[PDB]
């Protein structure tokens, strides 16, 4: 009945790669942070509508992104701007509270990432 789309591109070889303080900051630093904190675990690779039973999610959300991707992205420096990884972070958080509800357990884990994360975010160089 329903399959699962593919996953975000996690490499761009036709573009060129540089590393800043602050790309290095986002993976070093928010990443590593984020991805092991205890609630992280859900957020670590795509939804998996197939696994989990949720034929409306890739319905309702068009810009999936995960910690995974996102990960692989800055360790293949998929991105130039720090503010294109930063978006990919908000999209993540933005996504679960669109197809989620206040009181779901996954709700209540992407707020505690989400302090987390602007935490972080707010303090970048
Ligand atoms: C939905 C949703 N919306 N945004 N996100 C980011 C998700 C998301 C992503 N990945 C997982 C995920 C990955 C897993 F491997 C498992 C296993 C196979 C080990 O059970 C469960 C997983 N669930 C559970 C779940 C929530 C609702 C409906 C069905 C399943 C959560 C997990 C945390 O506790 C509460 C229930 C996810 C929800
Ligand atoms: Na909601």
């Amino acid at each position: 009945g329903h399959m699962n789309p593919p996953p975000p591109e996690t490499s761009n070889p036709n573009k060129p790669k540089r590393q800043t303080n602050q790309l290095q900051y986002l993976l070093r630093v928010v990443l590593k942070t984020l991805w092991k904190h205890q609630f992280a675990w859900p957020f670590q690779q795509p939804v998996d509508a197939v696994k989990l039973n949720l034929p409306d999610y890739y319905k309702i959300i068009k810009t999936p992104m995960d910690m995974g991707t996102i990960k692989k992205r800055l360790e293949n420096n998929y991105y130039w701007n720090a503010q294109e990884c930063i978006q990919d972070f908000n999209t993540m958080f933005t996504n679960c509270y669109i197809y989620n509800k206040p009181g779901d357990d996954i709700v209540l884990m992407a707020e505690a990432l989400e302090k987390l994360f602007l935490q972080k975010i707010n303090e970048l160089p």
